[PDB]
Formats: C-alpha cells, structure tokens, sequence
C-alpha cells in the first residue's frame, strides 16, 4: 500500500499530461530507496509517432517533475480508442 | 531527507491554490505512519476575512487530497505584501 500510494501519484502526473489517453501498463520496482519503472501511455491512433514520442517526454518530465524518488522512467506508447 | 520530500510537497500543493502568497509556516510530524500538520499562509492584505477563511479551506482540500498521509491540517493565514 506504499508502493500502492507511489503508484497512483504517477498515474496520476501521467494522466494530467496533454495527449494521454490512460495508463495501460506501469510498472514500478524499488531498487534501494529509488524507483525504477517501465510505462505505456494510450494515445490518439491518428497523432503522428513524431507526436506520440512528444507526449512521452512530456509524461516523463512531469512524472519526474512530481515523484522525486523516481530514477528511471520509460515511457512509451500504444493506440487507444 | 524523507520529511523534507512530504514537507516540499505540501508547500508546493498549498503554493498552486489561488489566493496564496507563500507558505509562511508550516509544522509537519509523524504520528505513526500519518503526517499532522499545521501551516500558515500569505494572503493578500486587502482580502476579506471571509475570502481568507475560503482559501484557507481550498489549500486544505488541495494538500490533503495530493499529501493522502496527511490525516490532520490546520491552515491559517496572515497578510503578505
């Protein structure tokens, strides 16, 4: 339930970000004290790549930004609805 | 280190709430796991005592509702600049 309240505040970031359509799939690990975590973000099917790699960098700044813990974060994409 | 992650997240939440001129003060324990905290915020000095009681309730809405440790918040305010 720690790692629970640290997974929803990056969720949350991630979702208050232009473009993002959902988090399809985070997951997150302590290594030490840090987290290290590997996300999908949906997007719109009809952005560019070009735009959906924006959207990306955009949610890791933010989600960075927010959970100061957090020492790596991949983020990538997928089509949703 | 750990308290100055929880303390730099409340001033930050109560920072972003309009109406708000700075956290002037702000106490933060830990009974057990939860966070109590007491804070004092800047408000405009030609605001009503009424508009001060109001954004002294939005920061508390906004801080608990970001900070879900925090289970006690008392907010108040003194004239900034």
């Amino acid at each position: 339930s720690h790692m629970e309240a640290v997974q929803n505040r990056i969720v949350e970031a991630a979702e208050r970000v232009p473009g993002v359509r959902g988090v399809i799939h985070l997951r997150a690990r302590y290594v030490g004290q840090d987290i290290w975590a590997d996300m999908i973000i949906g997007v719109d099917p009809e952005n560019t790549v070009e735009q959906a790699h924006e959207i990306c960098e955009a949610v890791q700044a933010a989600v960075c930004g927010k959970i100061r813990r957090i020492e790596s974060l991949d983020v990538s994409a997928e089509a949703r609805e």
